[PDB]
């Protein structure tokens, strides 16, 4: 099939990729990094995260596959080692594909910006562009708090134990179609009041984040982090596509959390 | 339809009761505790709470309405100022059902004792019966952590506002079945490694606790603890049982979690 | 005395600090926001903030007061509805100064750039400029930790219940000499390891930060915040200076915690 | 001196103790477990704590050593290896003391039981009698909160790694004389409210617990736990007793939490 291999471009992860790509040469695999079927990261969580973005308006037609040439990584979680046992696998193909939901995150602006949406795998956040962090949030049109802090964080099942864990969010097997806010350095005394514990959302339910006086917010999506400007809403839902993994074996979501975070 | 009434039993409520009885005399409403159709609880969550369990056997066959005599409740949601309305509506029927997921708890014993089940409504905990609490987790088979510490919580959904809210655990939204553990004071050390983060588990995953040393253990299912003797192994999973509510209006949840913790 | 007024500048506080100095001019009171002895402030906390930083350099000259106009500061906690008692009470003199530690800041560059000393009399705080926030955390010269995450809150003890108290940090009695340093969202799994829980460190300690790859830092003290460019090492410790508080009556430390916190 | 030895009981620590006896046997050491000026405790932090307490009505009077035969402990912080070293230089004498503080416990109860003490060099705790832990929290005879939860523990600083670490609490060095208060699961919502935060005591700060309704506790002091019936009050203040430690070189506490929480 079509496929391509992205690198962290380290010295072990080119020759990796190089040397996967030889492999697939010896069977019936086009190298194509324009509609790859297959999307192969070598590299790290962040290499994987990069590969998901650059395929972010092909999801449905690709099976994506990470390999960790650093410490095991939650979506890069197969060894080079296995690195040929991966190539026979992929090339007969007749795999199974196993699929994580994503979040949608929408930027609504002020007039002569359109809005604009993105796609999250781990996570989207918003903080102030200097000063306190002012939103009203919004859940299914009810007015829920006004929060005043540092940022919030909503987490995809699989970004939870990312930057939602060390926020104090829950862990959640990535089978929920659920995303989770997270606060980050609430103030509360007399006259400002949240929740504090993090909030877990089905399909469906949208939150809206709506600025209350400064307007102009960073805006995170993974890995990418962009100054908004005249921000008139900010509005999550789980998105209706899916992220689609190749698996070649059992590596229970639990068991990669025991071994990333126990032994 | 046959209908009950349950009572916290101050003067307040026994009142209410005696009054909806005599408004519901004047319509085709048979008083039955023994088989019910419509069960109505006056008072708080704790009496709302003891009228489940004193109907679990016929979950199927009730619609639950909680009325609260003092504050809101989360399951004893309608004021009493509403009860002629609540007679009226309940009397000709025809009204809506909502259905929140509930935890199923199996104790397995040594020899001489049978295995018991127990559903819970908000939440089953484990503490030890004197001492540290120690018991290995395991989830589907998996050997996950050893907790050493005060004790476990395991929560449903809606029980997500009421312990597991003051364990750091996150609020869900009680459409998602789910049920969610929470740590009691953990150790953690050189020696001893737990996780930390709530984990939110999904409908046939299975969370074993065993026991290290000590066999005896305090159990609790919602406001009921008793200690268990001798045992081998305490699984949690959530139920195939739901519990149904009558609804006669729109009370989002997200607006009983406002109206009880924010404002 | 040499007396000055600080006002937030609102219409409230303005006509306030000018019934102040008309009432000062019934005494033997001369206006200098020079030489002051007395330092009053009229606002809210952030007012009193800007009082003290205005007067860093002469602090152990003066005995600051702090009016709320708005809802009750821990600074700012006299009412405005007492300030004929006020200004009656420090014509007089006479009074009893209170006395709270300060934290000292130390911030060293690379060559071209004098190293700078702050005081704060809330907190320092230090986060990235832009990406992962790494520091080596040095305690009396002992390597402590690798700390990654979003940034490092040292707090005074009347610091305590600010930026400190939303980060998980313990409250303080402010006659304990000594600071008290918070994590913001530390990362910490296989590869990256912190303490997690706040550190309190007593007078002559020494905590330095050091950075690891990236040498560019948000550095604040107290509300103010400026990006600090080839930073070698940021030092804290207790301060030898002290605020002096005038007092005129009783109002406990942890009273005001219960007015501003609880009821 | 007079000296003596506890043992864990252990094959390891027993023979370590006879080992050292006869090593004590070559210098003017004699052996005397009713006035020592030496207890050495051999096992852990457990071993060390009952010496302690076996010996806690001569602490201005006794210089403590600790030994783990398993892994480090916070008061057993010498290794096995060490003990001919230590043998040699407490036999000579002329060593430094440090001293820690302690926690005062009082509890009085209704008439006919009079008022106890204890003593606690890790902390104390307060937990119901079965059903919710409900006390007036009252510091310095001014009423602070209303607690409704599992219970509450009051941590010396060198206890602030044990329990109240679990617990949410401040890590503090041990030369702080101070005691904190921490939590154990409060419930907060509309009705019930408390401050969350640890508290962190001076000396002279008195922290008095009164019941609300049930009168019965589970009081635990360091590693021993006892049901208190009729109790009207429970108050904690710093000692002024001190426990003295003999060293024998630097091993600074904060490479102490390094080496049992870090790495
Ligand atoms: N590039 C950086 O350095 C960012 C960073 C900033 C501050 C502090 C730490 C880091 C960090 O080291 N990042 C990577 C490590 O995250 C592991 N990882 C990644 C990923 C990824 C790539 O980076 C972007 C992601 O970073 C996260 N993040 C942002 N801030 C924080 C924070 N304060 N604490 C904890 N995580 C934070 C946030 O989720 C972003 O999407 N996904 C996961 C996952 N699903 N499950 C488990 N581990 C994961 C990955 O394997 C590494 O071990
Ligand atoms: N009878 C007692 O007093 C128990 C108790 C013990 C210690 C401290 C507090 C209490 C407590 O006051 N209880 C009732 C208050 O809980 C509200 N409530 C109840 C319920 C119920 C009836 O009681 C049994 C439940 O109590 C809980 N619980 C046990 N320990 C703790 C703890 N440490 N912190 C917080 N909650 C705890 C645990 O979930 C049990 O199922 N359901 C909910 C809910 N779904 N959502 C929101 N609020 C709820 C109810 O409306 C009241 O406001
Ligand atoms: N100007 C802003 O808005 C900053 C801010 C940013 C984000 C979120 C909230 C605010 C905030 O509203 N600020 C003021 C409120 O803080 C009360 N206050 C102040 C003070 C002051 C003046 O501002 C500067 C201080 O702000 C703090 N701060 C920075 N970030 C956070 C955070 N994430 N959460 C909580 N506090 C944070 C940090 O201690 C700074 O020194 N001192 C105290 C005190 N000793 N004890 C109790 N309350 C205090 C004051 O009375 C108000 O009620
Ligand atoms: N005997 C048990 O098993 C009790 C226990 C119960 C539940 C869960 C764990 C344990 C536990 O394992 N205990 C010992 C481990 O504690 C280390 N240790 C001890 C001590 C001691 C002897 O035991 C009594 C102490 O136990 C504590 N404790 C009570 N409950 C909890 C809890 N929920 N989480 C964490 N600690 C808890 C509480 O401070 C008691 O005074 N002192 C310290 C110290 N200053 N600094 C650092 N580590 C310490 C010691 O070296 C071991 O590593």
């Amino acid at each position: 099939m079509k496929y391509m291999i992205t690198s962290k471009g380290d010295e072990k992860s080119d020759l990796l990729r190089l040397n996967m790509i030889a492999g697939f040469g010896e069977y019936d695999m086009e190298y194509d990094d324009v509609e790859p079927e297959i999307v192969i990261s070598i590299g790290g969580d962040g290499t994987f995260l990069s590969a998901f973005h650059q395929y972010e308006e092909r999801l449905d037609e690709i099976a994506f596959i990470g390999i960790h040439t650093g410490h095991l990584g939650f979506y890069a979680d197969w060894r080079p080692a296995e690195a040929d046992k991966l190539v026979k696998l992929l090339a007969k193909g007749e795999y199974q594909k196993v699929s994580y939901p994503l979040l949608k995150t929408t930027v609504k602006y002020g007039i002569g910006k359109k809005e604009a949406t993105y796609l999250a795998l781990n996570e989207s956040t918003v903080k102030s562009s200097g000063g306190p962090f002012v939103v009203d949030v919004v859940i299914n049109d009810i007015h829920f708090e006004r929060f005043r802090g540092d940022g919030l964080c909503m987490s995809t099942p699989s970004g939870t134990t990312a930057y939602n864990k060390s926020l104090g969010g829950a862990l959640m097997h990535p089978s929920i179609e659920a995303m989770q806010l997270t606060e980050m350095a609430s103030i509360n005394n007399r006259v400002y009041r949240t929740i504090g514990s993090p909030l877990v959302f089905p399909k469906h339910h949208v939150v809206s984040l709506q600025p209350v006086n400064d307007k102009d917010f960073q805006i995170s999506v993974d890995h990418l982090s962009i100054l908004h400007r005249d921000v008139q809403e900010i509005r999550y839902e789980v998105s209706a596509k899916k992220i689609h993994f190749a698996r070649f074996r059992s590596f229970p979501f639990w068991r990669r959390v025991h071994d990333s975070f126990i032994e």
